């Protein structure tokens, strides 16, 4: 039993919720968020900038600092640093970026890393400003993530369409 409330049950291990990431985090305090990086922990938008907003830039300074100590990330990997005010731990997972024109296979790679860790609070990775089909991300998170993974969805009209759409 764990604390995550109002999800739809998807599969045996994928649960989803419309929802605003940021404020599940605060309210579950679960022990990983996982945020949608970029290579470089640059948190300015979407998801990572959100999280990091809430944080009051604590979470882009423990980043800056990572960067210049360990230089940037791999698009398809991640790297566990503080979950500030919001969790235990942030898992930054790098997935791939559409708009970037980075290649979408890249998104398995990424989802892989959720599986080191035993329960996870998670966006749709390269959803969004990403670029990806959200529907395809859902499909390779469902595919691909054999841990518990707690998907927060922020629009509502995705969420409905993510469910209605879900096989
Ligand atoms: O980028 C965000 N979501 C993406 C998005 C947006 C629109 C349509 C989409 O299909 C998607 C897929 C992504 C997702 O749903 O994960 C996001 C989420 C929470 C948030 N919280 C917040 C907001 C304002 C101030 N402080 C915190 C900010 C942004």
């Amino acid at each position: 039993v764990n604390s995550f409330s109002g999800y739809l049950k998807l599969t045996d291990n994928v649960y989803i919720k419309n929802a605003d990431i940021v404020e599940e985090a605060k309210k579950v305090k679960p022990t990983v968020v996982v945020n949608a990086a970029n290579v470089y922990l640059k948190h300015g938008g979407g998801v990572a900038g959100a999280l990091n907003k809430a944080t009051n830039n604590a979470m882009q300074v423990e980043s800056d600092d990572y960067i210049a100590t360990n230089g940037p990330l791999k698009v398809g990997g991640s790297c566990v640093l503080s979950g500030h005010n919001l969790a235990k731990h942030c898992l930054h997972v790098v997935g791939p970026n559409v708009n970037k024109g980075e290649d979408i296979q890249l998104l398995k790679s990424a989802y892989e890393n959720f599986n080191q860790h035993e329960v996870l609070l998670a966006p749709l990775l390269s959803a969004g400003i990403f670029g990806a089909d959200p529907i395809h991300s859902l499909r390779v998170c469902v595919d691909t993530v054999r841990t518990n993974v707690y998907l927060a969805v922020f629009d509502k009209n995705l969420y409905d369409k993510l469910v209605s759409s879900f096989l």
